[PDB]
DNA sequence: CACAACCCATTAACAC
DNA sequence: GTGTTAATGGGTTGTG
């Protein structure tokens, strides 16, 4: 089943992206982030992985 | 990363006789579990290998 | 595994979209489109349903 | 040229 | 219809 991000999960992710400058997190970091985001709903390490890749693609379309 | 010979035979086994192209993450680590016997190993290597091996079969087609 | 369109299947779909002006095909038309594309590879009626919606959205957003 | 490695664009599928 | 998650793929760099 698809992952649907909660408002809290999105803001924590955007926090790490914009204030901590996380772009391609190591698998160790992926486990740390998934661990924190699991408080708000079911989520896997691939979800945060795909989110960072998708968000970088989202950013590069804004600069266009 | 440098693959040992026995890892290549297991990968080519799974790819050519078991018809794995894009293994699911459970399968990725299940392959990794059997490959941990032969040397250094991570889950991303099997991901990268199957992605690269498909590109080669298909570039030559 | 998700459906990946073959080169000739995209050729036929984009033909139907741009030369036959098909946007939201009736379920009968899906069956007929499914018939021809299956003569070229593994597809389902759900694929042609998703594709015409997704290509219309992609063309919509591309205009924006 | 082969090899792993890892981006970058594209998009099918499904959530709403 | 809309938005985005989950992947598929092409191209590129590194190394030999």
């Amino acid at each position: 089943t698809r992952w649907t991000p909660t408002t809290e999960q999105i803001k924590i992710l955007k926090e790490l992206y914009y204030n901590n400058a996380i772009r391609s997190p190591t698998a160790d970091q992926i486990q740390k982030i998934t661990a924190r985001l699991r408080q708000f709903g079911k989520i896997e390490g691939k979800n945060v992985f795909y989110w960072f890749q998708n968000h970088k693609a989202r950013e590069r379309q804004k600069k266009r």
